[PDB]
C-alpha cells in the first residue's frame, strides 16, 4: 500500500506514496531495520525439506574449507547429520563447526568494519545451558574474558539453538553493557535516551533506578521459554573510561565516561538451517561510535552544544563550522582517554584502511565481500576515508547475524 | 555473469562473484553510474505507442497541477499533442510546459540537496538552436546570467530535443566551468586530475595547453550530429574565488582558488517520452564540494597532506585526527573566501536543515521525495547532519535528469 519511513533523529514517521509512480527500470538501502535483515519468531520447528538442504550446503561449505579436505569425514558427517536430522528433527554442530559458523557469520556481516579480524574470534559454547542464572554466568565469563583488563578481545558466547520456536533463549538488552535513560521530573532526560523504553521495562521488573547519567543497565535474560529474570551486572566486571581531552583540561569537568566493551546482545545467528536467537558477541570500539554517535547524536547524550560553548565557538552560527570543530575534539578526547587508560580502540581512519585491506583479501580469496556502504562509512570525514570512494554490494549470505523482533513485543506472560 | 565494482579512489576495478550465493530475500545503492540511472544513444525515433502514453501522462501531470485546472485546454492540448504526435512523430512542448518539466525533473533528482529551491529556476529555451557556435552563445548567456557577479542564480538552458538519435546536441564537458589536468613530464600531475582524459581530448582537437593548476577548460560542443567544435570560454565570464583562511594568513600562500559556478553539463532531461541530451543547469556551491571533495580527494587537488603540515599536525599518525582538523579548516577557508568576496554559497549544515524542510513540504504535498542517502549526506560530519538519521527511498520518477554515456565513446567521425 505504502512505505513507512522513520527519522531516527526526531523519531518522526512518514508514509511514502510516490514510489508507486516509479519507473520500469526503489533501493531500501537507507532503511535501518528492513524485514530482509530480520529473522522473527516461530511456533513450529524448521520443516525437514528446508532444514536438510541448508544443512548439507553448510556441511559442504565447512568441509570445502580446509586445505586437503577430509572427504571421508565429509561424506560421513553429511550422512551422520542427514541421519541425525531425520531422527531428531534438528541437529547439533561439531564444536569446530560452530567456530567456523560464527567466524563466517561475522565475515558475512555487511555492516561491520572490523571484519579483517574475522579469523581472530573466541567462541563460548553455551549450547548445553538451560537456566537464566546459568546464562548470566556465561555472560559474566564473557564480559570478563572480553574486557581482559583493557586489552579487549573479540568473542561470542553461543547459547542453545532454536528448537520449536517457543523455547528460545533471548537477551532482551541491546548490548551487554549499556547505560540507562530516565525521563526525569523536571521534563529533562538523564543518561542514554536510546535505552528509555527498555529502562522502564527493567523498572517494571522491579529494577532499582539509580537515576544517573551512567548507570549500567541490568541483564534481562530469558531461558527456554520462561519469562525474563533480571540480573544486575557486577560493577567489578564493567570497565569504563573517563573522558579527558589532551589539551582542554576543562573537558574532564564534563564528568563524561563510557564503557570499554561494545558487545551486541540481541542478534540471531543463522547457520545450516538452524538458528540461535541468543549469541552476544563483541569486538572493540572505533572512536566515532562514542565520540560522534553516542556523545553527539540528538537522541543520545547530545553534548555538542556545550562542548562548543566551552570551546568558545559561535554556537549560533551554523556557517562557522563549530560543530565540525567540536566533534573532532570530542573524538580526540575519546581516543586519548582510551589510549591513556590502555583500553583497545581504533580511530576511524586506520579502521577504514584496514577494511580496504580486508576486501582486497576477501575478493581475491572467495570472490566477494557483502558491504553496506551506508553503514561502513564513518559518521564523520566520510570522503576523507577510502571506503567512501569504494563501490560495494550489500547482500545476505549464510551463515549470518540477523536482527530480530524486540522480544518484549512477542512474549508469553505466565 | 558477475558484477563489476570500481574504487573511485585508486581507480581499481573488482569483479564480485559471491553475490550469486545470496539469499531468497543485492542493493546497487553504492554504485556511482548504474545503467538504471543512465539514458544512452539511439538510431531510431521513439516508437509512437510508447511516446504517446508518456506524452499523455506528462500532459496530465502538468494540467493536474494548477489550482482550478483548465480542463478545456487540458483536453485540447491532449488532443493537440496526440494529433501533433501522429503527424510529425515527436512533439513540441509549450514553453510553460518545459518550465514545469525542468522544475519537476530537478524536483525528482534524488542526488541533489538543493531541491528546496526547485521552484526558483530560470529556463533558457534554446530548442530552436542549430549550430555549435549558437550553442556557445546560449552557454555564455547562461554563465553570465547564472554568475550574476557573485549573487549566483539557478538556471538551465534547454537545447534541441532528441529527433532520430543521430541528430543529438551534446556538451562533452562534465560541467560548464572546470579546470584542466595535465600529466606532466616529471611524472607529477598538475591541475584537476579528474579532467585528465577529457583534457587530452581538448588537446587532440588542437586546444592550447596552458599548463597550470587552474586552467578553465574549453567548451567542447556538438550540434545536430556534426562533430565537436572547440570553443574557449571568455575569462571575463569565468568568476573565481581565491582561497584564504580567516586566521591562517599562510593559507593564501597555497595559491588556491576555485570557480564560483557549479553547472552540470553532460546530463539528459527526460520528459513525456521526449529526451533532451543537452541541457546544462546550475545551482550554487555547498562548501564541502570544494573544501572536501575537490580540494581533498586523492583523485583531485589532494591538498590535505600540506594543509596538515603547515598547520603543524602529526601527519604521520592517523590516530591524531589531523585529517579531521585540516579538512575543517579548508572548509572554513572556502566558506570564508566565498563569503568575503560576496559569492553565494551554503555550508553543509544549513543545507541539510533546509533539505529536511524540503522533504516535510514534499511528503505532505505530493506524498514522497526520491532521495539517495549515499549522495545527500555530506562528505564530512555525516551524523552531525539531520539527513544522516533520515531513512529515504531512492526511486526514479519522470521527468528526470539521467546520466548519459560519455559522447566521445559513441561518436561519428566525418
Ligand atoms: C574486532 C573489532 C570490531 C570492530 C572494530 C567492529 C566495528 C563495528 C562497527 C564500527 C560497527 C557499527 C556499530 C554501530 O554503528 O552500531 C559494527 C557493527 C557490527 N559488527 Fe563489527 N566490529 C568488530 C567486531 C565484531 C565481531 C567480533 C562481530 C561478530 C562476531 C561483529 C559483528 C557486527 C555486526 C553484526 C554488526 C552490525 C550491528 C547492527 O546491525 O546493529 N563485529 N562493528
Ligand atoms: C540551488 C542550489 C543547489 C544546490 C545547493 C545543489 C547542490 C547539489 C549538491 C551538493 C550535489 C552533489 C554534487 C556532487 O557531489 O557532484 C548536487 C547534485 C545534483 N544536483 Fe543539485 N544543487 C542545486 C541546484 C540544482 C539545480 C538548479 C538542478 C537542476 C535544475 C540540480 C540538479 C542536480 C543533479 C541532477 C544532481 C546530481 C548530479 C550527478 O548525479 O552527478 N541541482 N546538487
Ligand atoms: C537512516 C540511516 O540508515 C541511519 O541513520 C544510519 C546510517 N548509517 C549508519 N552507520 C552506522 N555505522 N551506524 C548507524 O547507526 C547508522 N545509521
Ligand atoms: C562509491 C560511492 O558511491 C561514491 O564515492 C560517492 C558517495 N556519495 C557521494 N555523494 C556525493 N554528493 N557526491 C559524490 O560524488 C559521491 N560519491
Ligand atoms: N565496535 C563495535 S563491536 N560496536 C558495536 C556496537 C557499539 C555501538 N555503536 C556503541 O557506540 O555503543
Ligand atoms: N552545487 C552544485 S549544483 N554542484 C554540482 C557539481 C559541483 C561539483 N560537486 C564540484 O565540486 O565541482
Amino acid at each position: 500500500q505504502y512505505v513507512r519511513i522513520k527519522n531516527w533523529g526526531s523519531g518522526e514517521i512518514l508514509h511514502d506514496t510516490l514510489h508507486h509512480k516509479a519507473t520500469s527500470d526503489s533501493c531500501l538501502g537507507s532503511i535501518m531495520n528492513p524485514k530482509s535483515l530480520t529473522r522473527g519468531p516461530r511456533d513450529k520447528p524448521t520443516p525437514l525439506e528446508e532444514l536438510l538442504p541448508h544443512a548439507i550446503e553448510f556441511i559442504n561449505q565447512y568441509y570445502g574449507s580446509f586445505k586437503e579436505a577430509k572427504i571421508e569425514e565429509h561424506l560421513a558427517r553429511l550422512e551422520a547429520v542427514t541421519k541425525e536430522i531425520e531422527t531428531t528433527g534438528t541437529y547439533q554442530l561439531t564444536l569446530d563447526e560452530l567456530i567456523f559458523a560464527t567466524k563466517m557469520a561475522w565475515r558475512n556481516a555487511p555492516r561491520c568494519i572490523g571484519r579483517i579480524q574475522w579469523s581472530n574470534l573466541q567462541v563460548f559454547d553455551a549450547r548445553n545451558c538451560s537456566t537464566a542464572q546459568e546464562m548470566f554466568q556465561h555472560i559474566c565469563r564473557h564480559i570478563l574474558y572480553a574486557t581482559n583488563n583493557g586489552n579487549i578481545r573479540s568473542a561470542i558466547t553461543v547459547f542453545p539453538q532454536r528448537s520449536d520456536g517457543k523455547h528460545d533463549f533471548r537477551l532482551w538488552n541491546s548490548q551487554l553493557i549499556r547505560y540507562a535513560g530516565y525521563q526525569m521530573p523536571d521534563g529533562t532526560i538523564r543518561g542514554d535516551a536510546a535505552t528509555l523504553e527498555f529502562t522502564q521495562l527493567c523498572i517494571d521488573l522491579g529494577w532499582k533506578p539509580r537515576y544517573g547519567r551512567f548507570d549500567v543497565l541490568p541483564l534481562v535474560l530469558q531461558a527456554d521459554g520462561q519469562d525474563p529474570e533480571v540480573f544486575e551486572i557486577p560493577p567489578d566486571l564493567v570497565l569504563e573510561v573517563t573522558m579527558e581531552h589532551p589539551k582542554y583540561e576543562w573537558f574532564q569537568e564534563l564528568g563524561l565516561k563510557w564503557y570499554a566493551l561494545p558487545a551486541v546482545a540481541n542478534m540471531l545467528l543463522e547457520v545450516g538451517g538452524l538458528e540461535f536467537p541468543a549469541c552476544p558477541f563483541n569486538g572493540w570500539y572505533m572512536g566515532t561510535e562514542i565520540g560522534v554517535r553516542d556523545f553527539c547524536d540528538t537522541q543520545r547524550y547530545n553534548i555538542l552544544e556545550e562542548v562548543g560553548r566551552r570551546m568558545g565557538l559561535e554556537t549560533h552560527t551554523l556557517a562557522s563550522l563549530w560543530k565540525d570543530r567540536a566533534v573532532t575534539e570530542i573524538n580526540v578526547a575519546v581516543l586519548h582517554s582510551f589510549q591513556k587508560q590502555n583500553v583497545t580502540i581504533m580511530d576511524h581512519h586506520t579502521a577504514s584502511e584496514s577494511f580496504m585491506k580486508h576486501m582486497q583479501n576477501e575478493y581475491r580469496a572467495r570472490g566477494g565481500c557483502p558491504a553496506d556502504w551506508i553503514w561502513l562509512v564513518p559518521p564523520v570525514s566520510g570522503s576523507i576515508t577510502p571506503v567512501f570512494h569504494q563501490e560495494m554490494l550489500n547482500y545476505v549470505l549464510s551463515p549470518f547475524y540477523y536482527y530480530q523482533i524486540e522480544p518484549w513485543k512477542t512474549h508469553i506472560w505466565q
